[PDB]
């Protein structure tokens, strides 16, 4: 066992993995969107750009996760990363409601981690995930509420000029 | 009765306390307005952001008067702020329409100072309620129906494209 | 229903909702204090910049809890702001122990929300009133404690060199 | 008859011509009071240069108003300038208290001034009298007031201490 692990249940440490699991899934999936953006066919290059960022937010989150496993004396195990549910989204609208549903899931896993931490008493891994993730978890599923009631009161997916104008006005 | 006190008519001082409470009770209804263009299903951010720097003028009016109660010698007594009318404002179109009529009240009140503190021959007092008063009351009206016409114009409330594209293009 | 929502449970949303009026009324008490001291039987430009200062940050205090309601998908109701109970608050001495009062019965609300939101295991919420309320309340508590310790230790409300150097040298 | 006279009547000169005077003589109260602190056996330093401040302010009153009767065709008359009531002011409360009255005295008189501009439907001799002279008496009688309130609780005329205190942190 690690010299430097105390108060570290092995249930947060097999937690841990699989929110690492997710955390690199979700940045893959928002990698899928970034790319179906970028594509002569759909051209929205800010819509592009938010998921890539939002791809390499999700990534940060992994790393996070991995130090902490370390941090704690858990031992990373990784997994297969799997391939996202689509390899086309359809419209930005469409993306938009399929990445703020992937962050009401990876909101979900995150509050069962957080249960977890709290029955498992361990309040360093409790504080971790509320400094860390919680918030913004709320603020991105906010943003995204935002974004998908703005681009629907536009008239889209119907309509071709309301993504048009929210990707330079509201993206850019 | 006050030291200060000089030419500052019973009748004008409980006036002066009402026209408080009339600034503060119209604070809370821009306050009430902002933070609903917040919502994630109206989502319009300068539109709340509009309306909540109008609460806040709003309440420097009703801190105003108060420094003048004082600087002539009158006692303050605040009253209970009702209120507003609506917790739901439809649209960016009926808010400003709602204060458009909130601000023409206001107005009303304000010239019947005006009235209240020519009858008691009170200069001081007319020369404040026009040097801070009347002139902001005509500015902000002329603005909330310059808005209300534009919003028509462009097609809201039926055209979600209309009210997204005028927070944009005039509130940012 | 909305789309943001996850896991914010009826029963805390109408707290914050009661929590924003609480802020709400605060906001009004520390402004009534704040012209108290402007008048000119009582002439004290340091309590009242203290007061007005205090009536400001409750405002922003009480706007953080609506931008909070929207950030989770529940909906803001307002209500009425009572009339705050005093209007003459006596002295210095007699202000600062009320604001004391006040600022507890305050806590004594944030405290019962953040339990609240234990009980329907919102971590998300509780986080929130730990960073933006808790230690808030205690510093306010403590700087408001000392301030009455210091004001009685001098003479007050006796003494009106007492508390005319507390003006100076505290709150200066 | 001057070419530049249009509205001013007849009466309204003389007014002014008054109201020059008036203000010529409250210079010369101020600077009575200020010598009287500067004395060896009073020795309050910031109470002098306090009131040689208010006595250049005065000067400044007289000279906008004797540039006002010749802005509007009117002649200046000159009248002896009255010696002060007093040569002992006997304490600073009571030059204060002293100086409160002056101000209230002087208000009056632009008091009645404004009425007869009024009377005379002159809007400029109204509004030079609202924009220059109405709310610095009412500012300088609330500062006044404000003064003769602190000191007295601070225990004028009789704590020395006081007055001295007062001379350091208020008019220091
Ligand atoms: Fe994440
Ligand atoms: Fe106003
Ligand atoms: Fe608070
Ligand atoms: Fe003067």
């Amino acid at each position: 066992t690690s010299q430097v692990r105390q108060n570290y249940h092995q249930d947060s440490e097999a937690a841990i993995n699989r929110q690492i699991n997710l955390e690199l899934y979700a940045s893959y999936v928002y990698l899928s969107m970034s790319y179906y953006f970028d594509r002569d066919d759909v051209a929205l290059k800010n819509f592009a750009k938010y998921f890539l960022h939002q791809s390499h937010e999700e990534r940060e989150h992994a790393e996070k996760l991995m130090k902490l496993q370390n941090q704690r004396g858990g031992r990373i195990f990784l997994q297969d990363i799997k391939k996202p549910d689509c390899d086309d989204w359809e419209s930005g609208l469409n993306a938009m409601e399929c990445a703020l549903h992937l962050e009401k899931n990876v909101n979900q896993s995150l509050l069962e981690l957080h249960k977890l931490a709290t029955f498992k008493n361990d309040p360093h891994l409790c504080d971790f995930i509320e400094t860390h993730y919680l918030n913004e978890q709320v603020k991105a599923i906010k943003e995204l509420g935002d974004h998908v009631t703005n681009l629907r009161k536009m008239g889209a997916p119907e309509s071709g000029l309301a993504e048009y104008l929210f990707d330079k006005h509201t993206l850019g």
